[PDB]
């Protein structure tokens, strides 16, 4: 089947920056055929720590900047909502619709995904197992989604540390495609971070999955938000090419669920 | 004074609101030296289940909450799910609740902040102690005055929760604590019910300004929570039996 | 019952350090006649982090400072085995064995302490659940074992921190004494610790249990081991008082396991 | 080269340890490029049950690891549990192995380090990666030379064990990485076995310099961790399987 990337900057800090990450993107997707990128971005940083935090420029800014990427490099796009009502509007530009990890639980919020036709993709609570995905997959299908997906991104290990259960990954894939959110996990909430991504990321396509996330911006160390985490614009390349030769030799290996 | 929320777990009906809030109204001329506030909730907002038991509406439940503030006096508290949903309820609740899986969403704390009401903010299972200085802080930007933390425990490996106590003295630095006796208890996704009074013994002899209970007439026939909902029976017990140790221990609290 | 309060400094620093902490423990025990006190402190430390940190003066040295000790004041002693073949000649001082937390699962150790006649506490290991701990007596009683106690001193959660469930407190007491570790469950392996001995020790006793074992100094700042968690000698007296007063209060509320 | 250490949990006789040593050494005439140790405990020193089976004895056990090392010239590693144990056990064994819950026992690890043997450390469930440092010093101390850190889990709430990948590249600083494939599955006192080969294939694409692998002609009968030990049968396939990613992911292991 056809690996998915997600990428892009973690908040949509400017219209420019979009189309340059864009763009980078763009030309990967001209010469890794056989994967299908989803640029990603989020219009508004709803549960950022302090209140004195970067969140975002607006539900509308962040649509139209979408679209332009969108209508310029002719990519999918995906952005996260927070509430119900964003369903709608949102959906007029997002070919998936992503919910945040506190909200996977949120049974109005994911039914307001599910009807407005455009895939879903829910961010797996740092707090529930990998087996109680398969209700919100329920909900889900109940709702209208047709196209679902469920991202790793860590779970709760103590206090402001995350671990990667590994053994997720063939467990929600029972009902739903997977992806490896590859920025997050490694993010330490309030291991060093970033110097984890890579090998972790190796992990993931070893045990098997159906596509990657992954932040990224140009200058990590000016980003808004994620600073510490995004991968830098110039290694994306190397990454996909590293995870699309360990998926091919270990794909053979990969069990039927 | 010490405080105690205390009621059923979800709206069932305005007439379950009335007979649990008969005998909490009782209680509450019992204990003078304690604040009483009746919780409910007019919606399950985060059933595991799509099948299961949410609520019969918004509407419906402002119109049994007030009814029970009016049929008995009682202080109200009820929790919001999205930010549209803080001015309807700030009519009828003395203290908004913010559930514990979205303590982190601004525009829902800000929102509970702006309609004057005094806030309570559920700790999330995957939130750090000293974490929640930042929620506190989100809602004195937004207005809040009267403010309070209440520990449900925290996410201990997959399916269950444990309570560190060592989150009440930490919080207590920057809002009043309340320990919620009911939560702490429940499987996510031990025993739960043999451990709530235990619990509770533990948090009053640590030190905490209130205690956060749900009970029902009969948990067997609850629509919500109904192995961790303590049987109204059983409630007057357990509020004499913190008010004593409480009498006793209170004498070591540390200073914030 | 007669409540169980089992102090001492950590490492026998000295036969001197230990007569000096023994007239204190003598003197609350003429105070508190409701109490059993037990004098307890290690002639070596099995397992330190580093290769470089102070362990002891030897088993020889220690049996012999343990029991000036015993002669001197009245008082019953414990202290820890690493293993067997030090069962039979501790067992000539003390009356309680106790076994170290990591050491929980050893069979042969727990056999050892089993058969001396004398009584044993297991310190409950921070890998281990609440209800794992009835195989470890029921190892014991097959071994002999008469008098047996189980200590909480946290559980792993995370790394390099502990967590307290109290709710082990009343499972262990299905099937043991049970007796809280007040000082070893605020380390941090490898919260600011202190600060949380004293409302943690409240806990217990309200939660209820049959004692507690609480590692006290006359200069913590100055102790070759536990120095950030050892208590202060000169509170002990207080803090005993204070659990004497929140146990009766609490007890009456105690469930009957 | 790469380790690869395999063979059954426990010593159930010494025709088992040359039935299981026969393949093994076939495997080890078929993969040149891979070192191949042969591993069994002559004692579960820590069964949950006193009645549960242990072993029949260190003599009897180092009489038919010797067999194997003569029969199949196979290097030996087993387990050693106290002190007095290091000296006769360093006769037949080629590294000696260090229980994960005594990773922590100065004197359990100052006599392995004096046989002059090789060490390999099972890192505690309670221990941090980085504190795995002091382990490796204090062998250093004692006169180690060959010094494996193995990664087998770490504690995750009550019977669970999860594996931090992180600790690999972190362990690797000051040690050579073995993976256990076998006990990071099992849960103390998901389903096991399904999750053994996935995690092995995370393992060597994050890049280890071993696998450690408990394998029995049949797992269902063995008398010891029946429900973790892969099927004989399988291990020819995994090897390859490992050997094959690894050469592609080797490509990407970051430096020291
Ligand atoms: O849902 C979003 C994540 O948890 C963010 O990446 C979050 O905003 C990180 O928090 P901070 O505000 O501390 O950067
Ligand atoms: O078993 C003993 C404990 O874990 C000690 O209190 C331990 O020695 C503490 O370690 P450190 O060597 O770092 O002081
Ligand atoms: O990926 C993100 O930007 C958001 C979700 O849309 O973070 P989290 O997954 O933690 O909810
Ligand atoms: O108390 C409750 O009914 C809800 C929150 O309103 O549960 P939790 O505290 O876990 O969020
Ligand atoms: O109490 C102690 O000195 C030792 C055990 O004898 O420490 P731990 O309980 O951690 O094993
Ligand atoms: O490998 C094993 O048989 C034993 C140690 O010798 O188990 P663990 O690694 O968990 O200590």
């Amino acid at each position: 089947e056809k690996f998915l990337v997600i990428a892009g900057p973690c908040a949509i800090e400017s219209e420019e920056l979009l189309l340059k990450v864009g763009e980078e993107i763009k030309r990967l997707s001209e010469k890794f055929k056989e994967v299908e990128f989803v640029f990603k971005s989020s219009f508004d940083k709803a549960n950022r720590s302090s209140i004195h935090s970067f969140r975002g420029h607006g539900l509308e800014y962040g649509v139209k900047a979408l679209r332009k990427v969108k209508e310029e490099f002719g990519l999918k796009i995906t952005t996260d909502i927070h509430e119900s009502w964003q369903a709608e509007p949102v959906a007029e530009v997002a070919d998936i619709i992503q919910i945040p990890a506190f909200l996977c639980g949120q049974t109005d919020l994911l039914l307001a995904a599910a009807k407005t036709g455009r895939a879903v993709n829910v961010k797996k609570g740092q707090f529930l197992a990998p087996w109680d995905t398969k209700n919100v997959v329920e909900k889900l299908k109940f709702g209208g989604a047709k196209e679902i997906y469920l991202t790793e991104r860590g779970t709760t290990f103590g206090y402001n540390n995350l671990v990667v259960d590994f053994r997720s990954l063939p467990i929600m894939k029972q009902w739903a495609k997977v992806i490896y959110d590859a920025t997050h996990s490694v993010q330490l909430p309030g291991g060093g971070m970033r110097e984890f991504i890579f090998p972790l990321i190796r992990a993931a396509v070893a045990v098997g999955c159906d596509g990657v996330f992954m932040e990224t911006h140009p200058e990590p160390e000016k980003a808004l938000s994620d600073a510490s985490t995004q991968l830098p614009l110039s290694q994306l390349e190397g990454i996909i090419e590293a995870i699309l030769e360990i998926r091919e030799v270990a794909s053979k290996y990969y069990e039927t669920i």
